[PDB]
C-alpha cells in the first residue's frame, strides 16, 4: 500500500553527470560515449546572452577552453559541435559508465526523473511532468543547467530533458537531447512567458484510479458521462481534453478496479463542480496531475531497474 | 526557484541492493563491504509469524540455507548472526560499489529517501518522513522487505531504515540498520496498530519558509505569539508540540527571511484556524511536514 511521487533510480544517470566550464561559466553535461552535451549558453556572457550568435561565439572556441571534469579527471575535449540548443563537446574517452540509452522527445503530459546536478554532482532526484504549457516546475538554482531529466524502460535509459532555464514565474524551460526546445522558448535573455497551463486529465484520472486501488473511493459515484460531454466540462475547468486514445490507455486501471473510464470520468466532474468538500484522496486536498497511467501501473505492480 | 519533493541520488545504494532468499521467501538485502544486511523475518515460516523465536530458528539454519543474488552472481554464504531484527549475513565478496557510508538511527520528524526494491532490483525512489508515531508513509508492495531508507551528506550515505512491515492502516514500520525498529512494533504478525499520528510542526514552519523564499506571503499576517499559546493552539489541530530546540532550528530562516519563529508561528496558528479559502502553499492545498528545515535551506540555498 501506499502512493508516492516517485522517481527512477538515478544510478545509471549519475554515471554520466560531468562538470563543463567556459570562461567564467561554469554548469553540467552529459558524458555518453565520446560525447559531453550540455545547454549551447555555456558559451554566452551576461552581454552575449542579451542576442547571441552561436554560431559566431563558437566558431571562436577552441577545443581546451571547454573544461570538462567527470569526477576528479579532467577529461580531453577533442572536438566541438552544435546541435539546435545542445553543444557536443568530443572527448578523448568514452565513458565507461555509459548505460544503454536513447534519445527521445516527450510529449506534454508525460512524467519524467529529473537529476538535479550543480557542479558535475548529482544533488537530487524529483520526478515531474511536461506541462501542456511545455515548462516544468522544477526545483532548480543557478549552476543547475545541464541537468537531465529521463525514463528508465528495462534497462535502457530515455533522456528527455535538459535543463536550460528559468522563467520569471519560477518555472523550468529545457530541450530534449537533441537541443529543441519543449514550448515556444528560447535561449536567449529576452522577455518570455509561460503560458496559461492547464491541468492534464488522462493522469488526474490515473492518479484517481490509484487511489481507489488504495481503498479511497469516497469520489466514486454511479454516473458516468459521454466522451464529449465530458470534454466539455472539461474545457471550462482548464483541463486538457480526454481523447479515446487516453481513454484506451486508462484500460487495464479500469479493468483491475471494476470502474470505466466514463464512470471515473463522472466522479471527476462531479469533483471539478463541487470541490473534495473538506476530504482528500491519497492524502492530496488537490487533483495531482503528475503520474501517468503507466507510472500507476507500475507503482501499484512493482517493476524494477 | 521552485520547491519539490525531492530524494536523494539513489546510484550509491542501487550498487548495494542484493536479492535474499531462505526457503521460500524472498526480499531484499543491503550489500556493504563482505556483509548483506536485511531483516531476520526471511527466516519465517508460515507457522513461525505470529510468535517467532529468532535465536530458535537461526540456530538450525546453515550457511548454504541463504541464497545471495547481486544481480546474476551468486554471493557464498559464510557466515550468519543477527544483531536485534536484522541478520547478517558474511559472504566472501566485498561489495566493489560499497560507498562511504554510516548507520544513523533517526527521530521523528527526520527525513530521508527510500530506494523501494523487488527481489534485488530498485524500481523507485521517493522521499519519506520519519512520523511522530515512527511509522513512515511509503508506497511499498509484498516483496520490498529489506528496502532501504537514506540520506546524503557529500560523498557518505547514512543508513536510516530498512523495511520489515505494513501496518493494518497501508502505514508502514521498520528499523535503523543495527535492527532496532523504530516505535513500539515487533516482527510478528500479532495485532499491532500505529498510534494516532501528528503534524511535524517545525517542518511545516520549515516549508512555509520555503515558500516565503519562494515569493509565496500572503498567508503571513502581523501577529506573534508565545510558545506556549502557539503549543496550546497546536495541540488542537493534532500538530506535535513545537520546542525550543526547534525554534532554535528554525533561527537561520528566520534571519533569512526578517520573520521571527514566533511571528511564522502566528501565521501558522491562522492558517489552522481558516484553511486556505482556495489558495495553494507552494503549489499544495494542505500544510506541507515532510522537508525538515535541514532540507529548506539545502534545497533553497
Ligand atoms: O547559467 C547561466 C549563466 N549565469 C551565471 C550567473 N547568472 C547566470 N545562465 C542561465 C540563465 C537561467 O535562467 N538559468 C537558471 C536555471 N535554473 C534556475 C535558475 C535560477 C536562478 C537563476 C538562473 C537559473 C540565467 C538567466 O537568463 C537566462 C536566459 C536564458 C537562458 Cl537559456 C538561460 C538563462
Ligand atoms: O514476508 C512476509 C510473509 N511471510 C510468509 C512466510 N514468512 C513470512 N512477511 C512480511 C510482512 C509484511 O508486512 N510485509 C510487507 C511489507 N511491505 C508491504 C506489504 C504489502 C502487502 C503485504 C505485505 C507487506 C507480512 C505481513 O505480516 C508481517 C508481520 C511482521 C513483519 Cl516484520 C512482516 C510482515
Amino acid at each position: 500500500s501506499g502512493f508516492r511521487k516517485m522517481a527512477f533510480p538515478s544510478g545509471k544517470v549519475e554515471g554520466c553527470m560531468v562538470q563543463v566550464t567556459c570562461g567564467t561559466t561554469t554548469l553540467n553535461g552529459l558524458w555518453l560515449d565520446d560525447v559531453v552535451y550540455c545547454p549551447r549558453h555555456v558559451i554566452c556572457t551576461s552581454e552575449d546572452m542579451l542576442n547571441p550568435n552561436y554560431e559566431d561565439l563558437l566558431i571562436r572556441k577552441s577545443n581546451h577552453n571547454f573544461l570538462v571534469q567527470a569526477g576528479n579527471v579532467q577529461l580531453r575535449v577533442i572536438g566541438h559541435s552544435m546541435q539546435n540548443c545542445v553543444l557536443k563537446l568530443k572527448v578523448d574517452t568514452a565513458n565507461p559508465k555509459t548505460p544503454k540509452y536513447k534519445f527521445v522527445r516527450i510529449q506534454p503530459g508525460q512524467t519524467f526523473s529529473v537529476l538535479a546536478c550543480y557542479n558535475g554532482s548529482p544533488s537530487g532526484v524529483y520526478q515531474c511532468a511536461m506541462r501542456p504549457n511545455f515548462t516544468i516546475k522544477g526545483s532548480f538554482l543557478n549552476g543547475s543547467c545541464g541537468s537531465v531529466g529521463f525514463n528508465i524502460d528495462y534497462d535502457c535509459v530515455s533522456f528527455c530533458y535538459m535543463h536550460h532555464m528559468e522563467l520569471p514565474t519560477g518555472v523550468h524551460a529545457g530541450t530534449d537531447l537533441e537541443g529543441n526546445f519543449y514550448g515556444p522558448f528560447v535561449d536567449r535573455q529576452t522577455a518570455q512567458a509561460a503560458g496559461t497551463d492547464t491541468t492534464i486529465t488522462v493522469n488526474v484520472l490515473a492518479w484517481l484510479y490509484a487511489a481507489v486501488i488504495n481503498g479511497d473511493r469516497w469520489f466514486l459515484n454511479r454516473f458516468t458521462t459521454t466522451l464529449n460531454d465530458f470534454n466539455l466540462v472539461a474545457m471550462k475547468y482548464n483541463y486538457e481534453p480526454l481523447t479515446q486514445d487516453h481513454v484506451d490507455i486508462l484500460g487495464p486501471l479500469s479493468a483491475q478496479t471494476g470502474i470505466a473510464v466514463l464512470d471515473m470520468c463522472a466522479s471527476l466532474k462531479e469533483l471539478l463542480q463541487n470541490g473534495m468538500n473538506g476530504r482528500t484522496i491519497l492524502g492530496s486536498a488537490l487533483l495531482e496531475d503528475e503520474f501517468t497511467p503507466f507510472d500507476v501501473v507500475r507503482q501499484c505492480s512493482g517493476v524494477t531497474f
